[PDB]
């Protein structure tokens, strides 16, 4: 464990320097500047908090206006690799409320996807849809559990939706925007 | 002599006892040990709280500097101090004196999609109903600014000839919202 004078020690190293490079500090000199910091630090939240609410407006600005500027070409689209992707199983994951992980049939080959889906979506509803992915990406670890891909979704608020096939298509399906 | 030679460990750990946040348990002690570890793990919250803010402030910097030099005209150049003021036409709704201040007032402005709360040093010079209803001109775009525990979001421009003062309309009516640029061809 650790005792009084490490914590006070390590709001020592929390705190500004204060410059004046010459002073000593003391117990109660560290709580000093620890009580201060944390009133600074907390004027400093409201702040951020207001800049915060004018933050989310203005992602509401930027979608709607993004809608005004088309710059992509084919080659960057081409550079994504978008599925058809069935669901075998889906499981929620211990110690996250926002995640669930999926088992996902590409035909041929099988991935396993951590989710940020949880809230909005039950293993049941998920289980046998077929659903849109992002296919190439290399393996990473998401709570403890190695994730290759990840999953279209249309925020639109603080629900989530799914990205589905209108009629029914084999898995491994790649989307393409082209005239064929 | 009689009297031993401000505050002591235990009424500094007492006091950051009441800037940290409840456990919300009614089971839970609050010693000096959790009271002190609650207090560097709530520093350190507050700390990523505060990058985050600053990330946040650097990119919406860059998206008003995007949206200015997408708004340029050819005519503009040289000006870009000038341009990175943002002026605007705001209609005061109302106003109201600031308890203790007879130099300030408060001034609840319409922007058209959005209202702002702005303190003026006007009060001397003009009265609350001389004001509303008025378009004046304000500088938008200035960090918001604790004056009187009321947060001014932008200030209202004002000229003093030494004698007297008078705020900045347009001279003819504009609709609130617009934006002041430099008239040139």
């Amino acid at each position: 464990r650790f005792n009084i004078n490490d914590r006070i020690k390590e709001l020592g190293t929390l705190i500004p320097k204060s410059n004046d490079p010459d002073m000593r500090w003391n117990k109660g000199t560290i709580l000093k500047a620890s009580v201060d910091y944390i009133r600074k630090l907390q004027r400093e939240q409201q702040r951020a908090k207001e800049l915060e609410n004018r933050q989310k407006k203005l992602e509401h600005a930027c979608r709607h206006l993004l809608l005004r500027i088309q710059e992509l070409g084919i080659e960057d689209f081409l550079k994504v690799d978008l599925r058809v992707a069935k669901v075998l199983s889906a499981e929620r994951v211990e110690g996250s409320e926002k995640l669930l992980k999926l088992t996902l049939s590409l035909g041929d080959e099988e991935r396993t996807v951590v989710a940020g889906i949880a809230k909005y979506y039950t293993p049941e509803e998920l289980v046998g849809k077929k659903i849109v992915i992002v296919a190439n990406l290399k393996p990473r670890k998401i709570f403890g559990i190695e994730s290759q891909g990840m999953i279209l979704a249309a925020s639109d608020g603080e629900n989530l939706s799914v990205i589905v096939p209108d009629r029914d298509v084999k898995e491994g399906a790649k989307l393409s925007a082209a005239l064929e």
